[PDB]
């Protein structure tokens, strides 16, 4: 039934930037261009995890590579990668095979579930929604126990807010927004689960993780969605045709849609910090 949904990766490719990243990109400066922004993101990712030359990064969801590529490249580092998608496990090998580096580079076909080896730090930008409510006591668990004393992790994840905060905008748009994120839980992400920023926070902290202010990327989604619906909308014509205009219809209603109820602050976007108790100062 889900499968009704699964999309091909040619039709992403019509929308997204050139680098292909399917996550909120980070425009600081203001006038970075989409594909610079997507950089400006992996760098703000990176820069909170305090990588020493030799350390091993593990990228949960590592997408088309190209974080773990810019953490070689840019600290040093070996780096350890975890997909589902056979597409991206075969890109990544070839991204990480084509450095010019001694460090090891290995991307592994499973989840984090099946993941115990030791890393000193671990980076996730947009796969967590893709996990599920109760697991995640068992993930923070996990990423706690497979760092050092002096390990920190990154979470970035589309968010949420509990049904009574969103009732506090009044019942209107409140059942009006539940009935958006059903609609992302099911024909976008099918099995989705939208965490809230509270979720992620208390999660970490219960694993033994001190958690710093998270910090919001909603301004940079609301920009990002708009490059990516204007995008999408300019290669109607080409997207329909590589899937149908049912596909087209359901992707422009996420796109505009997520744009606004990110503009309404109805959604939001949080870069969640988790530093063990021997992190450095
Ligand atoms: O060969 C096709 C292909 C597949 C995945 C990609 C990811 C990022 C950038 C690209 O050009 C890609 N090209
Ligand atoms: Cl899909
Ligand atoms: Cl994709
Ligand atoms: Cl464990």
């Amino acid at each position: 039934i889900q499968a009704h949904y699964d999309v091909s990766d040619d039709f992403f490719a019509l929308f997204q930037d050139p680098t292909r990243t399917y996550s909120c990109a980070y425009f600081e400066p203001p006038e970075l261009t989409l594909e610079e922004a997507q950089y400006a993101k992996v760098d703000l990712n990176l820069d909170k995890l305090d990588l020493k030359p030799g350390m091993t990064l593990l990228d949960i969801g590592c997408g088309w590579g190209t974080t773990m590529r810019r953490a070689v490249e840019r600290f040093d580092v070996n780096v350890i990668g975890l997909t589902l998608s056979k597409n991206q496990h075969a890109r990544c090998e070839q991204v990480l095979a084509s450095i010019d580096t001694n460090r090891s580079r290995q991307v592994l076909l499973q989840g984090w579930e099946d993941f115990a080896e030791p890393v000193d730090r671990i980076v996730s930008i947009e796969a967590f929604e893709h996990f599920g409510h109760e697991n995640y006591d068992d993930f923070f668990k996990r990423c706690f126990n497979i760092m050092p004393a002096d390990g920190r992790m990154t979470v970035q994840s589309s968010v949420s807010y509990h049904p009574y905060e969103m009732a506090a905008r009044g019942k209107k748009l409140s059942f009006e927004t539940a009935r958006f994120i059903k609609f992302i839980v099911t024909e976008i992400f099918p099995g989705g689960r939208l965490p809230s920023t509270e979720m992620m926070v208390e999660h970490g902290e219960k694993a033994g993780f001190t958690v710093p202010e998270p910090l919001s990327l909603r301004p940079h989604y609301i920009k990002t969605l708009r490059i990516w619906g204007d995008t999408l909308q300019s290669n109607k014509d080409k997207a329909i045709e590589v899937t149908s205009e049912e596909v087209y219809n359901r992707y422009m209603k996420y796109l505009r849609g997520c744009e606004h109820y990110f503009t309404d602050e109805m959604l939001d976007c949080s870069l969640v910090t988790y530093l063990k108790p021997g992190a450095a100062a």
